[PDB]
């Protein structure tokens, strides 16, 4: 184990907040507060959706505590398109945490770095796993660089035998290729064009993806203490001692309870959320 | 219109799924719900819903047909997720009034059948509910060859759905949800290779037959299901007790229908899990 949630609010509704606890039941950001490492070659991934979900979930950037919030399209709460044939989410979708893809220095996100699991346990929202890294994919969304990093859970009973991409490419045949057609489609059912990729849309190795993401890890140890501008994301953190922003437990707590309390009752997701969608090819 | 009966906890050895008309009183899903909605509009008995992974159908050998969960090798069976799909890539299930007739071949297969009612895939947006009954408008069918045996898979789409009127023909399906049918075609081909057994080929050369030809096939299916629920062909044990069939020996009054349900573990509040194995890919 390790951590825990504090949920806010109906699942699914506008006031819907998951806010990470660490073991002692202390409020964190899941962006700041969670070491980047679990252990050695082990990384720390917040899981933003579940495999196979549709709600877009995520990291809020620039709200405190960086709790995971439902991104909002024009005041109507975003779900992905199920890509036929795919359910959504063909993965575990995420983040490493203590990562900014800073948009200075566009090529910038300037949010955590994103990553797809793709073990077979598919995990649930706010749950903080350990990763080992093997590749890489270099997507341009809509004029800036997002990376999409290819990871496995640690504790998938086969977690050994897969060490670099090509251990992918071996085992889970098509993996790779599908996840490329659905980061390249996702945003066409909204009419919006396809997505480009660099390298001509060829997964890079494990090296290049360790690289890059301690080149995201040095761009949010400078935000984070103050160094480079902080450029409109919230860095309140309840443990880094070496920063500016770091704040009393109380403060955390403050913030949490000032929310609508956790509910019972689910809502109703809407019956588009069923809805396929195809090409033509 | 129709009503569900649970009974015992869902996904439990015991489960058993009934079907209740418009009075409280219980029919089988296999002889008492008409073909026919309204004119040329087919009764769908739904037995998994798209994106599930239980491997649910009307129990043919017990009274009163309900559904429930068919067990292969001591162990409740669920379907495996062939990558990339989630289970059932469409509504799932079985047209009533209907029975592969074994025994009896093919002009256009040369073996012998299902020994179920005849097998439906529905393709429209909504995922509906297990038990839920709708009305579909048939489109196309698929020959599939399992084991010596026709497994026919019709083509339909809920008639109520917001784009039925659209669809007409197997064409249309080719038109407006392309990859659809070669999904399909793939999924039927691939299922339980994760369980060893190798894929399956089909007759036509995995071709599709248009309207005509499948309403031919369930035509068909209906004048065997006629003889059986009327003793004219024998059963081997394919529980005929219905509660309102007229022209039928087997028929039974409602009370019956009653005493055979009540005579199971009563509904449940609590939820057994479905395993994390469930969750698992297969690729390839």
């Amino acid at each position: 184990s390790g951590f825990s949630t504090e949920e806010r609010a109906a699942p699914f509704s506008l006031e819907y907040r998951v806010f990470l606890k660490n073991e002692k039941g202390q409020y964190i950001s899941p962006f700041h507060d969670i070491p980047i490492y679990a252990d050695k070659d082990v990384f720390h991934m917040v899981v933003e959706v579940p495999r196979w979900s549709n709600a877009k979930m995520e990291i809020a950037t620039k709200d405190p505590l960086n709790p995971i919030k439902q991104d909002v399209k024009k005041g109507k709460l975003r779900y992905v398109a199920n890509l036929f044939p795919y359910k959504g989410y063909i993965w575990n979708y995420g983040a490493i945490p203590q990562t900014w893809e800073d948009p200075g220095h566009c090529c910038g996100d300037n949010d955590p770095i994103d990553v797809c699991e793709i073990g077979s346990k598919v995990c649930a929202r706010g749950e903080i796993i350990g990763v080992k890294v093997l590749g890489i994919l270099a997507m341009i969304d809509e004029g800036e660089t997002d990376w999409k990093v290819i990871a496995i859970n640690v504790d998938d009973p086969d977690a050994a035998n897969y060490n670099d991409i090509n251990d992918v490419k071996r085992l889970k045949p098509g993996y790779l290729e599908a996840t490329v057609d659905w980061f390249r489609r996702y945003k066409v059912p909204d009419g919006k064009p396809e997505n480009e990729f660099a390298f001509n849309a060829e997964f890079k190795d494990k090296d290049f993806a360790i690289d890059i993401i301690k080149s995201t890890h040095d761009h949010w140890k400078a935000l984070v203490t103050k160094k480079t501008n902080g450029k409109g994301i919230s860095c309140m953190n309840t443990t880094l001692s070496e920063s500016p922003f770091k704040c009393d437990p109380d403060a955390a707590r403050a913030i949490v309870d000032a929310l609508p309390p956790p509910c019972e009752s689910a809502c109703t997701v809407p019956t588009d959320v069923d809805k396929w969608f195809h090409h033509q090819k």
